[PDB]
């Protein structure tokens, strides 16, 4: 683990919405055991950083306590200049026998000239970076960042940071697959038919419009976030418990995967949209959308995988969902099929668990029997990257490969379909599944 | 393919009749589902309203909620025919009674060396053409009783008319538990040796024996629940699916489990009777019979060769519960790893009786825990049992009456034990059973706490 | 428990010359016959002249003649003329057989007599540990079988009842099932999950010589596959039997055709091969099948979703009989090179003549993909059409009722093809020595082509 | 992308004089060498004196010799002389390669001297676009590999580093691959759910004919279990590759050891052949190995619980490299006959000489039950030494790495044989032309018996 945090971007808004709040909560529980410098461009001192920290986190809504503060703030120094020049890096240099994690909250343009000063000032040899997303926009731009970071860091010292990653149940989704013979056994063609993966959102873009309108839902969630679940979910069992051995079964996976076609995805936005400030009146960007993808392997081939990800739907779930076969044969004798097959459902967020559905007999009655059980992202990032555990941070080939498979739907996107805020999205997603199991009502809390 | 239209009983005066059968009929005439008469046949000289008195005490006498209305319906039904079941003339009277338009179910709650010489007379008389036979437990204490008894009734009746009462096997959710293995696909690609490891069979009573001393001494344990109810269980457990939908084709798999079973090795059976049982009136001072049975026996098919099937029954054990355990394979591999493997394998838990269901035992990691994951479900109906077999028998349903090929490999299977039985082990009264029963499992997984109703 | 008399009511027919004293002869050469023999017939003729029928008889079929050898087959010989509708016959007969007897009486007659025949033994008394076995034809639809056979079970338990096909005395029942089921690695493929496709090929490079008036009223369709190819299939489908005996085989059998639908006569086609309607018997417009394609499956646990073609034929290329198992594709890789070859592995089992088993499989050598035939034989040739006979006759004499379907399986079969005989597809000619009519190329037309069947070395 | 130059840094050695002169020769016969060829040694010789050498080499094999063809190679040689620890060599080297080259530095060199040899040619910025390919050993133990490693990766990357073993070079890698791969038959059997055991097989009918003093510091573990068998054990039991490149294998392989426990010194069997300490430089007192026996697992979803028996070994029998795979019995019906042949079926790969697959069943005919094998051929024969070396030096050339272990095994595989190497077990002495010490036999004691190897006709 790291002995000495340093945070570029410490003036930001992400500060003032997340870090600052993050780093007074780690605070509180105590996980806090080393120093931090914050490094911005603003000619401010210690003390009115401070004050910005403070109302930053009383803004929040977090219950605040002046003793924890101030113990937080006993750690915490501040330099200030232009993370262009070697100066700056000099004068860090004084402040730093360390193994610091320099965590990166500055626009991505600035990613690679803040690591090759700190190249050029010797400050990496015991180092990690963490990146705040986005990096990259697409296949090119996130090689061309890629190369000038592996140019001065090992694979292993770079953390991509993306509070969607937080809420997965990384460990725990491998435990109830691994450990559990009984889902073991299922978990292959020969038992699932189908998958489909569920991302809902019951609220609009509330800010950064702006921001959002230049990325859209493919780029928000479905080429990290959610093609990430589908390998924890699809990947066979890694050989060991580090890091690299879960991101080689990841890597597999999307090794297998075809690009998307462009004309079995679907696009929406959500009537309203052009309105948020920042979005401009002509927007093609999407806030919904729903595709067919598939996994060809020993594991997985031929059982179509549809996914659907969207701002202002229903609920907020995530949900994936896979359809049994039905028991084989005997179509000439009653009670042999229930009219829908078994289904194991996993919710990812929130109040993460696990739903096996059933049919039962009890007296000339049959019915769905839901067995049923269950087994702070932002946070949980940080202590992660600061104690090096990069189970939750997506490894560059894992990276090159998802933006491989969703690239195609980028450069030929389809035609957008307006949908009403509160509901399911465009009806052209209920066409994508015509010949195959319809969209069902997804396993809420 | 035609219910009866007519129920007859012989024995209606005795205990079976007082404890169970006059209830039985009561409750079925609550739920309005008695819509024929009733002949009572017994060799008492009384009157019918004497035996409508005989009827109400009995049955208030169980605790059965009494409703007048109720019962003045059943009386409404009910006739009394006096006679000894060996005289010819008792079967005359009958035959004037009961004429060739009638579909009469014959119910015999009568000692089982009477069985034979009743039906021949009910054939001498002409009444068996249109009829089915109920015989109430027991009909054979070994192989070759059983073999000199069916071979008896077989020379006038048909199997098809032949229904063996057992009320432990109306306990059975036969229907239920075929559903569940057979329209569930999660299930159904579990449920062989690929997956399953071991199975345990356990039959839990928490009472002694209440009454019939006598009776039970000369039964035991292994002839009063394994041989029909325990092993008919675990025929529907591990049967390949049925090609039809009758009772036929249901008892056509049942047999073929049997006959892929060796016969029990006695040296793998261990014998348990409890402290106390000897001073239970009717039982005999130096009594060697088992109130208790623990045994290791095995499928050896292609669906179950290697799995070790461990069965237990007894009384006065902790609870009451039926219970089949399926033991499955941990996920194979990884040694090495920590997190890969749960202290206990995942389990499929069958409960039987009382309140039917299943349990699915998984593991879970929530924070730096680990723990066990019950998904639980309740199929069928809590049973009860005696009526649901009357209600079956009288309406020509054979689902829940054992057929005459499985009949005679159980008994091939018991066998063994019965001719050359281990010797007899004390237990406490509340306790598991004797220490040895633990022994029987060395090496395998240990006996578990069973699945209790909430 | 085996007989100890054999009684044989038609010996002066076609059956008797053309393959029933060939048989006994080769029995009799090999020392197997114990046990006197009464040929029973209308004809008003002597014993020696009976004998002299015999004599020619064995010597035109081609045998090697051993006058020594006929002879001790004389020597067990008697003969009796009657009418079998007439019970002097019966009474006659009863003379000849004693009350500690346990005949075998083997019917080679026309079918409109068994009924009469075995009626007439029970009036006589003559059933009691007897045995019967009747020739083919025993039904030409479900109806007509169920009739004749509830005439005879009137008078007899099925297990007395021996139902002669010589086309089942080819069928390697024993082998096939060790073949199967003490093989593991072959056990491990023999079901849906590995098994995509199975094709049943039977091919005779001959057409009608004799009988043509037998065949036109009976067709491919009733002469080989309600029984003979349908009991083939029974046996490469069926589950593992419980015990070693007849009724235990014959339970898995009856078990697969529960599961089979009733066929669809859209999916079957019939041909007819040009020159037919020209041998002698034939009506000049017959719509009578010498050829039959068609499509089955079995709706169970082990085969759902497996279709099932078949197909069977006079006067094509070969004369084999053959059950080709398709397997999937590995799955999945489409992406990657060398990880499919163009056809799927597949289990070819030859049932006749000469059986035996290849697996194809593929392998590369240097940058050259080729198909690998592993074959191996089991069991014996029966190609030659008096080996079956011979040992039918035999097994029937023993007892042995392997290969004698049982009554219940009869019943499935003709539910099972009853309704290509009641609406029959259009008839397409083909030429005598083509695969049959291009139609049933049609029939598999989403699925796999109908190979080469694998021949003989 | 290929090298277009190929450096060989010890020109003059033993190596070169037995087998690369003459490997050469045969690529330029096959009109495959197409690239300059520069000779490096500290021998004051002409380039004549060294292609007079070359020749007489190449004639001294027993190769088939034609001056035109010689003259051809001769045609892209040149030399160039002077010590490897000097500067001033790679100075010269310098001149001789341009920036634009794509350079195979073949280091046919004593070990000790890679790594001198390759930091020098870094200092003389030779590397950019260089592979190095370095003949073994490559270590003697897990710390000596890390070491030897450390150095190399300080300049060079892994895809750069070739480490060479002619024993790999004899591995049917692409072949083995796609009869696993493409045939669903084998495929569906390939894991614990139908395999019981398998039994690995290197023999060689030789003693150590040469450089008695280097093997007795090796020993059998070192030799061929380390990198060879353990390499061949892994492409047998592997997930199947999600791409076709080298990189993309050996992810594969190395997930292979990852799952393997280390091996346990009480579970091995090492002998010595009577006549060894004869051979020379081989010391009189020598405990060094030239057999070993060995049981080891691979401990994941596909072969847990799977016994693995590995026996390699001097001075045996035969020359021939099995894998014997054992399948379980069909499970069940104990208690009734022929279900169950008297040994279970078995897939048997000769992996050399005369690579091929074997596939014992076992089948009825009449009365009798007998074992079945069904025979094939796949890849090609290498069984002779030159040619697993001249595929090595081509495929180096062109950087096809699949034939070359990456470092992640090269250290899994040194974990797992290092306690061995630690604790090593008593001696056992046995007879050339024997199979080995008969503690061999007992380590396989209740599991199933070494079997004769399948030879090559
Ligand atoms: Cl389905
Ligand atoms: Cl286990
Ligand atoms: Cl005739
Ligand atoms: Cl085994
Ligand atoms: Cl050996």
């Amino acid at each position: 683990p790291s002995d000495l945090l340093v945070i570029f971007g410490i003036t930001g808004d992400l500060a003032r919405k997340m870090t600052f709040r993050a780093l007074y909560r780690l605070e509180r529980r105590e996980e806090l055991e080393h120093p931090i410098i914050g490094v911005a461009s603003d000619d401010i001192t210690l003390d009115q950083l401070l004050d910005r920290a403070r109302e930053a986190i009383k803004a929040t809504g977090e219950t605040f306590d002046d003793a924890v503060f101030d113990r937080l703030a006993g750690r915490l120094s501040y330099l200030s200049g232009d993370v262009t020049d070697t100066g700056l890096y000099s004068e860090l240099a004084e402040k730093i026998d360390s193994r610091p994690l320099y965590y990166l909250e500055m626009p991505p343009s600035l990613f690679a000239p803040i690591v090759e000063n700190l190249a050029k000032a010797d400050l990496l040899e015991r180092a990690r970076v963490a990146v705040e997303k986005p990096f990259g926009h697409d296949l090119e731009s996130a090689r061309d960042l890629n190369a000038r970071l592996r140019a001065v860091l090992d694979e292993d010292q770079i953390l991509r940071v993306d509070h969607f990653l937080g809420k997965q149940p990384v460990e725990e989704l491998q435990y109830l697959r691994f450990a559990n013979n009984a889902l073991a056994k299922l978990w292959d063609r020969d038992s699932i038919s189908e998958i489909h993966i569920t991302m809902a959102e019951d609220f609009g873009i509330e800010d950064r419009g702006k921001f959002y309108d230049a990325v859209g839902a493919v780029r928000d969630v479905v080429q990290n976030h959610l093609l990430q679940v589908l390998a924890l979910v699809a990947m066979e069992p890694p050989v060991g418990a580090g890091a690299d051995d879960l991101n080689d079964k990841k890597a597999e996976v999307f090794r297998a995967m075809p690009s998307l076609d462009p004309e079995h995805c679907v696009r929406g936005q959500y009537r309203g949209y052009t309105e948020v400030p920042g979005v401009a009146k002509d927007s093609t960007t999407e806030t919904y959308v729903a595709l067919r993808t598939e996994i060809d392997n020993w594991r997985w081939a031929g059982v179509p995988i549809f996914l659907r990800a969207g701002k202002a739907l229903p609920h907020k779930v995530t949900e994936v969902r896979m359809f049994l076969h039905h028991v084989p044969g005997f179509s000439f004798l009653p009670n042999r099929r229930p009219p829908e097959p078994n289904q194991i459902v996993l919710r990812i967020d929130p109040d993460p668990g696990m739903r096996l559905q059933l049919s039962a007999q009890v007296g000339d009655s049959w019915h769905d029997v839901h067995l049923d059980s269950s087994f702070r992202p932002y946070e949980r990032l940080l202590y992660a990257a600061f104690n090096g555990d990069r189970q939750l941070f997506a490894r560059e080939d894992a990276i090159e490969e998802t933006w491989r498979i969703v690239q195609p739907v980028l450069d030929k996107p389809s035609r957008i379909h307006q949908y009403e805020q509160g509901s399911w999205g465009p009806e052209a997603a209920q066409a994508l599944v015509h010949g195959r199991h319809a969209w069902q009502q997804p396993w809420l809390p």
